[PDB]
């Protein structure tokens, strides 16, 4: 692509807004900015020289433009973006912009469940076979901060939003993780539009990794000669568990007692099967595949025990932001007491009556704060706590903890109505986990 001396107008002051705006300039085409947020978090760093504009969008800047960048937090349906649309002015992302300048094969990663470590581990394979790799998107590195003539595989994480506004990318390899509502407050074609959005990953991929288990990760027409799956008791990966024992298997053949890896749980040996179908499919060895999923801890805010003393584990899950991955942190849960469960921040529309099914029984305390606190608490009233803050909610419930609880932070929600991002409630509950615990 060529954008010299064309009228670019960019949506969005946050990281990726400031990533677009040092691409473009770097490549000698000043764009302007835009944020319907009054005090965008990036606008303290975008250079002087960028002319923005602040608290709404502008029509007279977009519909004056050649090229819109969107940022994947504006909705294309917005009435002023849809109205640039209608008049035909193209519209892409940051991930598009990327995909047009890669020099090296992508590795593209979506789904509701396991996309950031999923990510993260096939990045490690490469690493360990001695790749030069770049590993971002929506996992927190802009898409086109790594592009890098060196770098010889990119892996990125996607979003559906990230999706909807990419045409151009080809993967080596793409998969759909799984399909579980989320961001309905953006999608109000309720569950098969954001997965729409999600199935454009497969568009022009050379091979298509499906979960064998969720339906909805197959392509409309069905699964083709491009695809190879993944799942717990069928697909191309799947598990073979014993006596106490699970083994990852590719088509019949062992290829790894889970004893070995640092992960646990079901949902992390499929992301493990998942990580490996996609890093086969890039042709990286195997042997160093394998070697990376013994060496890989997990992520920051991702099921993190944060603090373990006088018989209690507290748990930092706060990147569990939607009903399924709370569901993934309770399905299978061993605690010796009671589990003191922290709920809340904005839902998203979503509907967390799938949650309930794992609070029965006479071990379990829920703590709701948050937006759509209220919401949460009605999932079993008689054993639950409303606050408005997390902080609230941990100080009631850290006098009721005995030795053999677990305290788990798996909100189901976004933070954003009371924190910057997940980072910032994971850090606040570890901090008062350590205050509150020992
Ligand atoms: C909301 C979203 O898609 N965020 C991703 C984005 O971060 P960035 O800071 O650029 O976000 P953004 O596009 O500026 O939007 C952030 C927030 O600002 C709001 N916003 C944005 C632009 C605007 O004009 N008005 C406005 O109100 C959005 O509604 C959103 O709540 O780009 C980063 C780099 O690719 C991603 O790491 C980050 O993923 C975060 C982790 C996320 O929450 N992603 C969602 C999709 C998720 O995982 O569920
Ligand atoms: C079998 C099934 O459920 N298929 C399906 C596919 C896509 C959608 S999403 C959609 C549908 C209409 C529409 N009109 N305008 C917009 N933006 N949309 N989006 C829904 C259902």
């Amino acid at each position: 692509a060529d954008y010299q001396g064309k009228n670019v107008v960019i949506i969005g002051l946050g990281l990726t807004g400031l990533s677009c705006v040092d691409f473009f300039l770097a490549r000698g085409v000043t764009p302007r900015v835009m944020d319907t947020r009054m005090t965008p978090p990036g606008l303290d760093k975008l250079p002087e020289a960028v002319e923005r504009h602040t608290g709404s969008l502008n029509d007279e800047w977009l519909m004056a433009a050649d090229l819109i960048v969107a940022s994947p937090g504006i909705a294309l349906a917005h009435p002023s973006l849809s109205a640039a649309a209608d008049a035909g002015i193209e519209i892409v992302g940051d991930i598009e912009l990327f995909c047009r300048e890669a020099q090296a094969p992508i590795v593209a990663i979506t789904g509701s469940n396991g996309k950031s470590t999923v990510t993260t581990l096939v990045g490690e394979m490469a690493k360990a076979a001695g790749v030069n790799v770049g590993v971002g998107g929506n996992i927190g590195l802009p898409a086109l901060m790594l592009l890098d003539d060196e770098c010889e595989l990119y892996v990125l994480e996607l979003s559906s939003f990230q999706l909807e506004t990419t045409s151009s990318l080809q993967a080596v390899a793409a998969t759909i993780l799984n399909v579980t509502e989320d961001h309905m407050d953006r999608y109000p074609f309720g569950l098969q539009q954001y997965r729409a959005a999600k199935l454009r990953i497969y568009e022009n991929a050379k091979v298509c990794v499906v979960n064998a288990d969720d339906a909805l990760t197959m392509p409309i027409r069905g699964a083709d000669e491009r695809c190879v799956s993944f799942g717990v008791n069928m697909g191309d990966y799947h598990l073979n568990h014993q006596q106490g024992e699970t083994w990852l298997r590719v088509k019949g053949e062992k290829v790894l007692n889970v004893k070995e890896m640092k992960l646990s749980g079901q949902h992390n040996y499929t992301n493990a099967l998942a990580a490996l179908a996609l890093a086969d499919a890039a042709g990286l060895p195997r042997a160093s595949s394998l070697k990376a999923l013994t060496t890989f801890t997990g992520l920051p805010h991702r099921f993190e025990v944060v603090l373990e003393h006088n018989g209690v584990r507290w748990i930092n899950d706060s990147k569990a932001t939607n009903v399924g991955s709370t569901e993934a942190a309770l399905n299978g849960l061993h605690v010796d007491g009671t589990l003191h469960l922290l709920l809340g921040g904005d839902g998203k529309s979503a509907d967390f009556s799938p949650l309930a099914r794992y609070l029965n029984g006479d071990n379990v305390r829920l703590y709701c704060f948050g937006r759509d606190g209220a919401q949460l608490a009605a999932l079993r009233p008689e054993v639950a706590e409303q606050t408005e803050t997390m902080e609230q909610a941990m100080r009631l419930l850290a006098p009721r903890v005995q030795p053999g609880d677990m305290v788990l932070l798996s909100p189901a929600c976004a933070s954003l109505d009371q924190f910057k991002n997940f980072e910032q409630r994971g850090n606040e509950f570890a901090r008062l986990a350590k205050e509150l615990g020992g």
